[PDB]
């Protein structure tokens, strides 16, 4: 091709391509390494990636995401009717089979998850294709361990709709082992845990490698635990100060929480690098602006609970793995959640000090492991 590796996320998406022994995590038009999972629909064009995440304040019905929550599910499925309640867009049945509907052109329109995410797959495709300057076709793209054959298909599928000819359906916490090269034969067989927690879902997956075969030995985690999460907290406690300094509440308006959300998710990420973040909202609510900041210390406490509670799917999935912590020869950290301080002290921590693989960006690693299996393939 060459191949390229594409982490297609719930919530982001990265593109990697190996050259000359080395893993390139492509940027996009905008600079960035990683991709909203995001399309969106209006009344004259569809938008994909940063344009579409950039208006889903103004558009919450006709901006699709979390696809990839409903690909290869069944419409009936209790999860499915679950997450439907949470979603600002419309989920309809087509022969018991899920499809998002919108509004696009003035017409109304459903697709299949897959199709949603042939459209975010299309734009990681250009995104490697503006990058080396040719067509890209032969892909690895990388899917949750848990995953069954339904998903799998239906995630591959949505590869072959957007042009690529996919080589191979790989798990998330695999990929992000042959990152680190944990796939090399040294002889004896070693048991690496991958500690993935994203924008959306926390992943705990104990995998056994042998001779460069991998082995799922458990996995444990929630499929409504990341990033997202922690961005909430920070709005309910800016929307209480909001209130307490201009005795207005903002809640009930819609576009106001969410641009507040991604002034926190932004604060959230500074605060991965420095103890304090600026928030500065023009026209938040009623054409008053809101200036604040918050404190690292702040952001924790604020998250508390939810961060000491990713301990429990890790000694879980030790467990079920009938190991003890002594017993993992390596802690992958995956996600860009996990480039969180605090998160990082309580591994390392209930790990007793030891050292957690953390220099490929967590949130690039399963696309770096990706583009590594896709040359090898290729
Ligand atoms: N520097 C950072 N500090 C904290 N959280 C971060 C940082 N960079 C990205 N994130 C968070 O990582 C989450 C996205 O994770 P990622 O692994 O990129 O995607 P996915 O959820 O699709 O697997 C978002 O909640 C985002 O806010
Ligand atoms: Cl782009
Ligand atoms: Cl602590
Ligand atoms: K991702
Ligand atoms: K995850
Ligand atoms: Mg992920």
């Amino acid at each position: 091709g060459p191949a390229v590796g594409i982490d297609l996320g719930t919530t982001y998406s990265c593109v990697g391509v190996f050259q000359h022994g080395k893993v390139e995590i492509i940027a996009n038009d905008q600079g960035n390494r990683t991709t909203p999972s995001y399309v969106a629909f209006t009344d004259t064009e569809r938008l994909i990636g940063d344009a579409a995440k950039n208006q889903v304040a103004m558009n919450p019905t006709n901006t699709v995401f979390d696809a990839k929550r409903l690909i290869g599910r069944r419409f009936d499925d209790a999860v499915v009717q679950s997450d439907m309640k949470h979603w600002p867009f419309m989920v309809v049945n087509d022969a018991g089979r899920p499809k998002v509907q919108v509004e696009y052109k003035g017409e109304t329109k459903s697709f299949y998850p897959e199709e949603v995410s042939s459209m975010v797959l299309t734009k990681m495709k250009e995104i490697a294709e503006a990058y080396l300057g040719k067509t890209v076709t032969n892909a690895v793209v990388t899917v949750p361990a848990y995953f069954n054959d339904s998903q799998r298909q239906a995630t591959k599928d949505a590869g072959t709709i957007a042009g690529l000819n996919v080589l191979r359906i790989i798990n998330e916490p695999t990929a992000a082992a042959i990152a680190y090269g944990l796939d090399k034969k040294v002889g004896a067989e070693r048991n690496v845990l991958i500690f993935d927690l994203g924008g959306g879902t926390f992943d705990v997956s104990i995998l056994t490698i042998e001779d460069g075969i991998f082995e799922v030995k458990s996995t444990a985690g929630d499929t409504h635990l990341g990033g997202e999460d922690f961005d909430n907290r920070m709005v309910n406690h800016f929307i209480a100060e909001f209130k307490r300094k201009h005795k207005k509440d903002i809640s009930e308006n819609k576009r106001a929480v969410r641009r507040l959300r991604t002034a926190c998710e932004r604060a959230k990420r500074t605060l991965s690098s420095s103890t304090q973040a600026s928030i500065e909202i023009d026209s938040l609510y009623e054409g008053i602006d809101f200036y604040t900041s918050i404190t690292r210390a702040r952001f924790e406490e604020l998250n508390a609970d939810l961060f000491r509670g990713t301990l429990d799917p890790v000694e879980k999935a030790l467990r079920d793995a009938k190991l003890d912590k002594s017993q993992i020869h390596d802690i992958v950290l995956v996600g860009g959640s996990t480039r969180i301080p605090k998160i990082q002290k309580l591994l390392q921590d209930f790990f007793n000090g030891k050292e957690l693989n953390k220099s490929i960006n967590p949130d690039e690693a399963v696309a770096y492991g990706a583009a590594v299996q896709a040359a090898i393939l290729s």
